[PDB]
């Protein structure tokens, strides 16, 4: 029948998968060069991607041999810009009608510019646009980095209407108020982007979670119960409650965070309640994920518990555990650095099934959480991230992102003297040099045997 | 009759002596975010909550708290570890929130939280139900205290092995000073 | 942007494809009757409609129904932009499917129960993507317009195929049709308009009141007997507003332990505050909150105190309007009444032969119904009947139907359903077993 | 016992799975099957989106399936 033909040939090589970006450019997607060839697009050329939601954007289209030939890498911004997330399915189509920018008009978004001051044009949107041609369509909303941070602006309107390149002819008009933020979530949130040096660890998770919180129906067809509870191991500030919050913000999971503190602070009757509460809300919001931060406050060893109030705690963690059903499509996340101190019932089958131990980053994995802490900064070329990875031999993730903030902050007080209130342009100016690193390190309080 | 005016005998940086790069470090910490709050607004860095010092009794961990608030012009709220425990069950807890409450009110402030190993001592040295409920009241205090907040809290020990790890995680005591013994030359600062 | 932006108002006429305009407006958008308009709304959603001329319809606005006003993703006092349409072609083929939340037990064909009759004759304009809502069969059931022919929207003429093979189709981030709304609150005109205007601009234009040095109402006492349609009216703001609805129950609080009770009550602040605009509706509040001499517990003390400085500690910043119900406006704490607490006071009694009539239309909607059957009768002879007490009437009359008409698995088919009338007779046994 | 509802390849081997998985005890085994059945959906089903039945029972698991499932495991007796 028609209709059925329409629907059945929804696998044509035009239907592909969202997947990451190895450059993270919001006018970028990647394909690749016979994946191209099958859709008759060339390099370079602007392309019209359709999401969820009615939503569309256009993209520079480029050939990359390691992209998959079903799939499509493209960046958190343009994955936003469409209303999907890694792994769902977008629809490529030819976009020949992309004419050269007459007028834009662009403004950020009042939750990214708060405290900033000075104009916006030559500290973000200039050198952004700058010799890029980059292809701009109504109602986007993109992320521009420097100066310490990253403002979120949002494209008012275009001429001609609906899209147009922003070519150096274009102009480019940014004064008013800032625009309230509207059924979109935060670009600035965190992203498997944010989390560095634990590659194969991430891998493990997402393979994990994915399947069970992207696709929860899919288990109600098929017989197989899916994992409920993973434990993270690893040191302080080796980004447990990071990846947490990087997998939720990727699955589109509702986050629910229970505190092992902050169970334990409530009165006696009262931290069970919570704890209840705290399964029932995931339940109810559901695909979730429940993350129990220093689960070992919580749930430690029977030979540790000195009280009898904290004893029917563990317990109640335990049957909550138990009560959770596949069908509730809620994923528990426990993490601690002390994996031999906690209670070893929850370890059982049922619990916490699986276990993922994030260690300490090395050489290439301390280069990378360098790189996602230096992101919002202007760095000079005596700047070696390379260099620093190789000295910060024993530093977690926090280690390394302290270690970023101090040398920004070295750099706010050597440069700048009396300005009082540092506007926009000025602060996307000063390059935090060596020195300003050199110095970060002399003050700063970061092992491993066979 | 005094009028608007603070004691000019007030404890000040000239009435500590034997510290002077212990001095200059904490100073770095916190003259920005108490001096220059507004500039955070504007800059995307959040600065350290906690400092926590160390050192024998009598070393004037207690003396650089109130030098620093002084000279800072920061309201100085301060915690005791015995006042907080000699308190009621419950009563030691509200007198805990109302105290950081009060320095966010305040604020720009300096929370001292004195013999800070009276409240959360390690896991191990609480022979207590009640007890291990104060250890983790101020952990939450510290992880609900934010950098827009502008209150640093200045925690004191002379045990800093007898202090719960979990107060040195990254988000609450991020900042560790060692106030030593002085030397000949800081002892003569001291004697003048 | 003028004349082509109208503002969202009420429908007269309950029709999914018929939306009406002012005949002066019209002829400045040189619309004529039954002309078929694309309308513009919000997350980039438009849908097709036929335009109609009214005397009442306002000048600047413009009357839809609630299945429009959701297909726009709009709510009452937005703005649209009408546009005209010249691509209007009848359809040759049409794909719709149901929703599968609309069809849980529901069994046969649904096309000679609801989309045969539905599109029978009316000439409708369809666009794809839009959901409709079809009435019978004791239930109503929300359709999905999966695919078009010609492309994106076409008239269901009596030469268009109605394909319906497939899956029904799971929800997706659009609320249900059959939700609570003003259209769906019968007997209380005054009052609704009323709380309207108190509740409409603080919760559709919050940021409004930051620039305005004018603070306004946060709680807001509803009088009434039980099943008066308290409840329904907070259900009905909430959804209407697009504000978000907690609700405090007077007994799930007083349930709970001492201690436990306090704290759901800051949690329900908490949370309302956090996802406002909000609307906190807190139900039998005489419950919690009684009067001094009434209540001599400790603990209970306690909680009504606890209600009185969390209204005191709520600012007109944080976007909430508290919602209060009582059938006994006279055992409540007079301490509630405050200025900075609750502030206003509706009173919504019983109603009348015509807000009766209204009630009973309500509850017959989805009801196949008689011609023997006289509405207007049995609200002469409802006369002490609550907005409750009138749809249980319904409810006990469709039921007696169900027996009467049906005999001899226990699976119904949707086209029996919807053939099955409820007569006078029904509704006669169903007064004599109602007091 | 948990290949009952699984169709099997003949490339499959459940004698030398057992003789391999020495030290696992029943939810070991019961897991590397689920496991083994998961790795299999992913591989051999693409984008359906919601299977259906005659599909899912054509569908079989190989032992490169169990030989990635015994990669990823988590499971001692002495006198
Ligand atoms: N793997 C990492 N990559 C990048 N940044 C990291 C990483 N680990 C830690 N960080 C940074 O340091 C902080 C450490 O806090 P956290 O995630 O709570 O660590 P953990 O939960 O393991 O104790 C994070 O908020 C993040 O900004
Ligand atoms: N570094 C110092 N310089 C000058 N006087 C000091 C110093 N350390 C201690 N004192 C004096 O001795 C007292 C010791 O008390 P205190 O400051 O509470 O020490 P701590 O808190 O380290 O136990 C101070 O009140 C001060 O008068
Ligand atoms: N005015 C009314 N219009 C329509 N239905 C009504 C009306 N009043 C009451 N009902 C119905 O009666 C039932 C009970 O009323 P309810 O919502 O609980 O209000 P209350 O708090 O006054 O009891 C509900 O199903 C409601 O829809």
């Amino acid at each position: 029948d028609f209709s059925t033909a329409i629907l059945e040939r929804k696998k044509s090589p035009n239907r592909l998968v969202v997947d990451e970006a190895i450059n993270d450019d919001n006018s970028v997607v990647s394909l690749h060069p016979a994946t191209m060839e099958k859709l008759q697009l060339f390099r370079g050329d602007t392309i019209l991607i359709k999401g969820k939601k009615r939503k569309d954007t256009v993209c520079i289209a480029l050939a990359d041999e390691t992209c998959e030939e079903p799939k499509i890498r493209m960046n958190k911004v343009v994955r936003s810009n469409l209303r999907v997330r890694l792994g769902d399915v977008i629809s490529v189509h030819q976009c020949p009608d992309v004419k050269y920018g007459k007028r834009v008009h662009i403004l950020p978004v009042d939750d990214t510019v708060e405290g900033v001051t000075g104009n916006l044009f030559d500290a973000y949107l200039k050198p952004y646009f700058l010799e890029a041609y980059r292809p701009v369509r109504k109602g986007d909303l993109f992320l521009v980095r420097g100066g310490m941070r990253s403002v979120e602006f949002k494209v008012i309107e275009t001429d001609p209407a609906e899209y147009c390149v922003v070519a150096p002819d274009t102009e480019i008009f940014c004064e008013g108020e800032p625009v309230k933020r509207e059924d979109e979530e935060r670009l600035d949130d965190v992203g498997y982007d944010d989390v560095g040096g634990v590659r194969k660890q991430m891998a493990q998770i997402r393979e994990l979670v994915e399947l069970p919180l992207r696709h929860p129906q899919l288990f109600k067809s098929i017989g197989v119960k899916p994992p409920k509870g993973i434990l993270l191991y690893g040191p302080p500030g080796s980004g447990k409650t990071l990846i947490a919050r990087a997998v939720a913000n990727e699955t589109g999971a509702f986050f629910f965070c229970i505190n092992g503190p902050e169970i334990m602070s409530k009165l006696a009757g009262e931290s069970e309640s919570n704890l209840r509460k705290a399964f029932e809300e995931a339940e109810k919001n559901a695909p979730s994920i429940i993350f129990i931060d220093e689960i070992d406050s919580i749930a430690p060893k029977r030979e540790k518990t000195n009280g009898e109030v904290e004893r029917r705690i563990v317990s109640q963690l335990l049957t909550l555990m138990d009560g959770l059903k596949s069908r509730a499509h809620v994923i528990v996340m426990g993490a601690t650095n002390r994996p031999n101190s906690i209670d070893p019932a929850l370890r059982r089958f049922g619990r916490f099934d699986r276990e993922i131990d994030i260690g300490v980053p090395d050489e290439i994995g301390r280069l990378e959480v360098l790189r996602i802490h230096t992101k919002n900064m202007k760095l000079a070329e005596d700047v070696d991230l390379e260099r620093i990875s190789k000295d910060t031999h024993g530093y977690v993730g926090a280690d390394l992102a302290a270690l970023c903030t101090e040398a920004a902050l070295q750099c706010i007080r050597e440069k700048m003297d009396v300005i009082d209130s540092i506007d926009a342009e000025i602060l996307n100016s000063m390059a935090v040099t060596n020195e300003h690193f050199h110095t970060a390190l002399g003050n700063s309080n970061p092992r491993e045997t066979v």
